[PDB]
């Protein structure tokens, strides 16, 4: 293992994307799956702030986060010099670009955005992190599809790390943060400047120089006063009011912009007959999955939630959304509930009957699978848990993917798994596992 850097073994860089935020952003490759990842590395000796203990805890907690509008990140590594923060790569480029080609949004676009926005943001303050510079640089398109989903990037590091002058982030920034105060009411107003942005195309608190820009910033004072205000909705106008209230104590959380009636009107994404091939293939795949043993159950949620593309869960991907209902980025019970019986309905199937064929009512087989489904004991259904059981058990199979997930335990290399580094099926009795057996065990699972 002399030889074998950690980030070098595993991946090749293939260009640069970007420079700035605590360091560079290069597109690396899988040398082994092929795929393609964004990584962020920064100087260790230029940039640390904190122990690296500290930072590894820290990050740690970044990469739990499991919500499709939050930047998803797969690991940290390290060598002598640097840190290797690799996550997902996201090719749509910056929401700001959008803004520029479109120069404004209808209500219904905007509210679509603005909703992805507020529930990665609530999720965010629900697991205590503060963006502190939201605005639509720092929120990337997910691809070039059309209404694809938007991903948050660029916060958390804060303390971790030291920085390093961007053009228009004063437009942004809410008044507090001119006394040296960043909150989660911070995240509010920059939101709600950014929805001022989307639907008149122009800064509330605007100006051709960053001096007047934080003068206005600073009064609070804005007004509706352009011309296309004057037909966008009271709804609208009511919701960025609560946003951009000065106090932060009087001003909405984010939970209440999610909630807000002008977002719950546009969002009425619901299963509908076209998605029933869909829906048919997620519930056998996610019985086949409470049936499985948690030792199979923990296994596919470690393959699904690190080794899985866009292009390969889009799918599912659009039935998540549609199953949930408030928004906010995970599944709960009774999104689950009220998913079967909108999917019996849509069928032409009588849930009453369900009692008799297969024993027992939907209520009971939601209740059933939540402890097998919710693995970290959320209370909810994140999006990487209802992807690894609603997945086809085949495609996360590929022998460049089992090669991955085989090499991430064997953590010293020596061409066999043992116990500690994650049972074992054994056919020639050393009491460990190398790879062929390690796909057979992998592939007793699916069966
Ligand atoms: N995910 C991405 N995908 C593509 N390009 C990206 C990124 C990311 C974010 C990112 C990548 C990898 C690890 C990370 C760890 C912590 C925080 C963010 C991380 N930056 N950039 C480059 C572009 C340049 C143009 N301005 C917008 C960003
Ligand atoms: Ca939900
Ligand atoms: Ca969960
Ligand atoms: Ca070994
Ligand atoms: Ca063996």
């Amino acid at each position: 293992l002399y030889f074998q850097g950690t980030f070098a073994e595993r991946y090749n860089i293939v260009c640069m994307l970007g420079k700035g935020s605590f360091g560079e952003v290069l597109k690396c490759k899988d040398r082994i799956t092929q795929q393609e990842y964004a990584v962020k590395v920064i100087n260790k000796a230029s940039a640390k702030n904190k122990d690296t203990s500290t930072i590894l805890r820290e990050v740690e907690l970044l990469k739990k986060l499991d919500h499709p509008n939050i930047m998803k990140l797969f690991e940290i590594l390290e060598d002598s010099s640097s840190f290797y923060i690799v996550g997902e790569l996201y090719t749509g480029g910056e929401l700001f670009d959008e803004i520029i080609k479109r120069k404004r949004f209808s209500e219904h676009d905007a509210a679509r955005i603005i909703k992805q926005v507020f529930s990665g943001i609530t999720y965010m303050h629900k697991h205590n992190i503060v963006h502190r510079d939201l605005k639509p640089e720092n929120i990337l398109l997910e691809s070039k599809e059309k209404d694809c989903d938007i991903k948050i990037i660029d916060f958390g590091l804060s303390t971790c790390f030291q920085q390093n002058d961007r053009i228009g982030t004063a437009y942004y920034i809410a008044p507090e943060v001119l006394r040296g105060t960043y909150d989660e009411k911070c995240d509010v107003w920059s939101a709600g400047v950014i929805l001022y942005i989307l639907l008149s195309g122009t800064p509330p608190f605007y100006g051709k120089n960053e001096y007047d820009i934080l003068k206005r910033v600073e009064t609070g004072k804005y007004a509706f006063d352009l011309p296309q205000w004057r037909t966008i909705s009271d709804d609208a106008k009511d919701l960025i009011r609560k946003m951009l209230t000065f106090h932060p104590s009087l001003r909405i959380t984010a939970t209440q912009c999610l909630e807000h009636p002008w977002i719950q009107k546009y969002s009425s994404e619901t299963p509908t007959i076209s998605d029933l091939p869909s829906l048919e293939s997620a519930m056998t795949n996610i019985r086949q999955f409470q049936a499985e043993k948690k030792l199979a159950q923990a296994a596919l949620l470690y393959m699904a939630s690190k080794l899985t593309t866009l292009d390969e869960t889009k799918q599912l991907t659009e039935i998540f959304r549609k199953l949930d209902t408030n928004n906010d980025g995970m599944l709960d019970r009774d999104e689950l509930v009220r998913g079967y019986h909108e999917f019996m309905r849509l069928k032409g199937v009588d849930s009453n009957s369900l009692i008799q064929n297969e024993g027992s009512t939907i209520e009971d087989q939601i209740d059933s699978l939540m402890p097998l489904l919710d693995m970290d004991g959320s209370g909810s259904i994140e999006y990487s848990e209802f992807i690894a059981s609603a997945i086809d058990r085949t495609i996360l199979l590929s022998r460049e993917r089992m090669e991955r997930a085989f090499k991430m335990f064997d953590k010293d290399g020596s061409g066999k798994i043992s116990t500690k580094e994650l049972e074992q099926v054994d056919n020639n009795k050393d009491g460990e596992v190398d790879f062929n057996e390690f796909v057979e065990m992998l592939q007793n699972f699916v069966r």
